[PDB]
DNA sequence: TCAGGTAAGCAGTCCGCG
DNA sequence: GCGGACTGCTTAC
């Protein structure tokens, strides 16, 4: 087999390397390796290697990596470039794999941890590391073992042996449901004392090394509270044997407002899974703790324990020991869903970098350019530093408020990398500028063409024709892949509508689900044995035809977050390539592009209706536009439709037969206008939205920018058997606003856009009746809590303090002296409830840590002061009146002349 | 919240607005 | 009470 790299490090002078040999076994290596770095040189030198403007260089061979790093340095002191690729590991994996890397996953290590400390006196501080570490949890992917380090006796209680057939038995026989699955790959491991299991850990970490490591809150708890204990115990040098090449790094990460501790482990990657999901699953959460997300991915119920954590070791060592292999099993029942660390993985080998550095796009793209530019004897530029300085964005269109009955949108394919290459936007593709007229006169066609020669964007930047820049070519090939992933992402949505059909009409038969690959729209025959299925069978279909649309998600929303990532990159000092001439091309020809293509579509309906001057158009944002469909509609007559899918394929037929050949022909006139490099303004029908045929619903609505709703019948091809509401920016989509209210503010909309006026307004006085019943959580607002020292004056709100640090305060100095009450943590999120006037907290509001439960310490006068009134004013008779108003509808009965006719 | 970008909405504070 | 300047937070793209 191919070999490929594990790891890499650089340690002084050497790189240190895990790698699979073309065996497929694991080894390890030190290279002295000898790094190169560029200086430009004399036309009359003879090289081959050239910058990226063509400019000759000569090559300098170091005698190691100091050496390298020292010549950089006194370059600058010089105050001349110092070219070529300054991260020598990435230099190294460049000259070592020089291919399209095949990777094997199952001879990579991929380890998942999880540990148990009992902490009478408050929250465990890594940094300390004073409690005993009670409980590990290990699985490995290459055994597929649950590995389970039980500690017997501790100074805060000996306790019995873990038991497996308890843990196996339903929570009804007294159990603790750990997974049948799972049961039988659980190897238990007890000790006698905290001593013997850590030694124990470590022979065990040396036999069986992560090379990816992972687990919740690893990163910030687990990995940091194992090395300090370890350190306190035993002393550094065992402690540092957690590296395979025992080096070790306490490194501190900086925000805004403080900064915490890490320990870097040489030799090992780090994917802390709770990170790898707030940058990829494209949710922003109420909480992040493992058992809100798991609740959220899986629908497995919360692990329910009596008591603090802090006496479940004493009072049920039995449940402490499951839960902790609970919790280590749902991170790896979230990654069969999301496949996170396959991403991770399939990314990092493509770019040629450590795999922990797939949180950072600069490095991505660093690593995929200069690897490009390598292949062609090229020389990457030394980074510069650069001022931070603001640059304009895209355009968004200020919508009529208003309710819109009939709706079509359309919208550009991957547009800010679609532009890139159109343009041919590089760092040494940059030709020159010209004379910019005003935004308006492009998009109104009245400006003087910009070139006759290069390629433009009306933010004044000329670009070479002649051939493709380093950053056109590599942005399209990861464009391709992402296009590839999208396809199977879409037919699996598809294969899951044909399924909901069939589930209207389940056989009653005994029968198994079809063996099929749901990424292809499924042939006649495999919809013919369909409709022949069971309920069971068809939803366990529809379950895998969901994952494999996730799986599918997952894949394309990704890459098509790395390819805007470079656009943005562009735009952000750091990057190698940073220019915000390049960075303004983009987003300047965006909303040219935008309001170019409305004014097309206007004046192609305003020909086709026989009118002048009507906005059919309604709003646009960034790339795309939202089209009235009433008169369309009208002119065939709603009468003449059999049904609502009737008249759902004549919008569809219209919008492919006749707007996406006009909108074409409109941007390929733009292209022309630009003088670009090649035609790539894809615009196709996103949606086709309306009331259900027959009734009273709206449709739509818009309240402003960023803030509408549509009911969807088809979304790109998806021919939806119930239609879909599409929600932007209201606060049913925030995870600010409460979870009941979410709820209850999504069935008012429903009734809006499906059934009409009269249908809200019994569901508005409904809610407004049962309200008070609901679960305080479910009606709490949320929010993140930063600067709570900054406000903090003698526990008491200093000036412009904001509504919920003042809630956080209330609660601390109800806490007050007690070690043992939840502390609310600096940056994370917080529940947010009202008082009445005259409460015991002696305040207006009062916030407690998000996705827990308040402390029984004071939960019975919260409940009894929380402000129903205020709470329903703020979270949902406000937002609703936003949307009736906006709509033209009343959520209450207004009087009329009817009332009263009964005797 | 260490880790690509800008536009823009709403809550809330402070305080003016005769 | 509304809105303007501002901070805070959270979306859409
Ligand atoms: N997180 C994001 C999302 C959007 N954009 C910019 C770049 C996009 O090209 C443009 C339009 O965003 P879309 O959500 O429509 O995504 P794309 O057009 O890129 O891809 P597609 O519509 O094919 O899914 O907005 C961005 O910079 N960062
Ligand atoms: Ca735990
Ligand atoms: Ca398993
Ligand atoms: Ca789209
Ligand atoms: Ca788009
Ligand atoms: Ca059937
Ligand atoms: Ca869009
Ligand atoms: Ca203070």
């Amino acid at each position: 087999m191919k070999e490929f790299y594990l790891t890499v490090e650089q340690i002084g002078d050497s790189i240190f390397e895990r790698y699979i040999d073309s065996n497929g076994r694991e080894r390890t290596r030190e290279v002295e390796y000898k790094p190169s770095l560029f200086a430009h040189c004399p036309e009359s030198q003879a090289t081959k290697y050239f910058d990226i403007y063509g400019k000759p260089c000569t090559r300098k061979l170091f005698a190691n990596m100091r050496d390298a790093s020292q010549w950089i340095k006194r370059m600058e002191d010089i105050g001349l470039e110092a070219l070529g690729m300054d991260d020598f590991k990435l230099a190294y994996l460049s000259d070592t794999y020089n291919y399209e890397i095949k990777y094997d996953h199952t001879k990579i290590r991929v380890a998942n941890f999880d540990i148990e400390v009992t902490s009478p006196d408050g929250f465990p501080e890594p940094s300390q590391a004073k409690h005993p570490i009670d409980a590990i949890t290990h699985y490995d992917s290459i055994d597929d073992r649950f590995y389970v380090f039980d500690l017997l006796n501790s100074p805060y209680g000996n306790v019995e042996e873990w038991s497996i057939e308890i843990a196996a038995k339903l929570q009804e026989q007294g159990g603790d449901e750990v997974p049948s699955e799972i049961i039988d790959k659980i190897i238990y491991m007890p000790f006698d004392n905290e001593k013997e299991l850590l030694m124990e850990y470590l022979n065990f970490w040396q036999q069986k090394t992560p090379v990816i490591l992972t687990g919740w809150n690893v990163e910030s708890f687990a990995i940091p509270y194992v090395y300090n204990r370890i350190k306190n115990i035993f002393g550094e040098s065992t402690a540092k044997r957690l590296s395979p090449h025992r080096k070790t790094r306490v490194k501190v990460i900086e925000n805004m407002y403080g900064s915490r501790e890490i320990i870097t482990l040489f030799g090992i990657s780090v994917l802390d899974y709770i990170d790898l999901y707030k940058k990829f699953s494209f949710t922003n959460q109420p909480s992040y703790s493992l058992d809100y997300i798991s609740e959220f991915e899986l629908n497995v119920g919360k692990l329910k324990y009596d008591g603090p954590i802090s006496k479940l070791r004493e009072s049920n060592h039995q449940r402490y020991i499951s839960y902790n292999i609970i919790a280590v099993y749902r991170v790896l029942q979230i990654d069969a869903k999301r496949q996170f660390i396959n991403l991770s993985l399939d990314m990092g080998y493509y770019a040629k970098i450590q795999i922990q550095s797939v949180f950072s796009p600069i490095k991505t793209w660093d690593a995929i350019i200069f690897n490009s530019l390598k292949e062609q004897n090229k020389v990457i530029p030394q980074g510069r530093s650069h001022p931070v300085q603001p640059y304009p964005g895209a355009f968004v269109k200020e919508p009529i408020p208003n309710r819109y009955k009939y709706v079509m949108s359309f919208d550009l394919t991957s547009l800010y990398p679609s532009i890139i290459r159109q343009v041919n936007i590089s760092p040494e593709t940059i030709a020159g500028t010209f004379k910019v007229a005003p935004l308006h006169d492009y998009i109104n066609a009245v400006a003087e063409r910009p070139s006759d020669v290069y390629s433009c964007s009306p933010n004044g930047m000329m670009y070479y024709k002649d051939r493709d820049g380093v950053v056109p070519t590599e942005i399209t090939k990861v464009f391709n892949q992402r296009k590839e992933h999208k396809g199977y992402m879409l037919a699996a949505q598809r294969n899951g509508e044909i399924i909901k059909e069939a589930l209207h009409n389940p056989n009653l038969s005994v029968d198994e689900p079809l063996d099929v690959d749901y990424r292809f729209d499924f042939s006649d025959e495999i919809k013919e044995k369909i409709k022949k299925l069971s309920a069971k069978s068809l939803n366990e279909m529809l379950f895998r035809a969901q994952r494999t649309e996730v799986a599918g998600m997952t894949a394309q929303i990704n890459r098509k977050l790395l390819i805007n990532s470079l656009a943005g990159a562009l735009g952000n000092v750091w990057f190698r390539y940073y220019d915000l001439r390049n960075a303004t091309a983009i987003t300047t020809f965006g909303q040219m592009a935008l309001q170019w293509i409305e004014r097309k579509v206007n004046e192609y309906l305003n020909e086709v209706c026989g009118t002048e001057g009507e906005a059919f158009v309604l709003y646009g944002d960034t790339d795309s536009i939202y089209v009235s469909a009433d008169k369309i509609i009208d002119k065939v007559g709603e009468s003449k439709f059999r049904d609502t899918n009737h008249w759902v394929d004549f919008l569809d037929k219209f919008a492919r037969e006749r707007m996406e050949p006009a909108i074409d022909r409109g941007f390929r006139e733009m292209c022309e206008y630009m003088n670009n490099k090649q035609h790539l303004m894809f615009m196709d029908r996103e949606a086709i939205a309306g009331p259900p045929l027959g009734s009273k619903g709206i449709g739509g609505f818009w309240t402003g920018k960023k803030r509408y709703a549509l009911n969807v019948w088809d979304m790109e091809g998806t021919r939806y058997a119930e239609p879909k509401l599409k929600i932007m920016g209201l606060e049913t989509q925030k995870s600010s606003t409460p979870k009941a209210v979410q709820k209850a503010l999504k069935e008012c909309i429903r009734r809006m856009l499906q059934e009409g006026e009269e249908s809200l307004q019994e569901y508005f006085k409904e809610f407004e009746k049962e309200f008070r019943q609901l679960n305080y959580i479910s009606i709490a607002s949320v929010s993140s809590a930063n600067n709570i020292a900054k406000y903090d004056v003698g526990g008491f709100p200093g000036p412009k303090c904001p509504f919920h640090i003042r809630g956080i305060l209330t609660y601390n100095r109800a806490i007050k002296g007690n070690i043992d009450a939840p502390q609310v943590v600096e940056g994370e999120k917080v529940y947010v409830l009202p008082l009445r006037e005259g409460n015991p907290f002696g305040d207006k509001c009062i916030a407690w840590p998000s996705g827990t439960e308040i402390t029984d310490l004071i939960k019975d006068d919260v409940l009894h002061w929380m402000d129903y009134t205020v709470l329903l004013e703020k979270t949902f008779i406000k937002p609703l009146e936003g949307f009736t108003s906006a709509a033209k509808l009343d959520y209450e009965k207004k009087a009329s002349l009817f009332d009263m006719f009964d005797f």
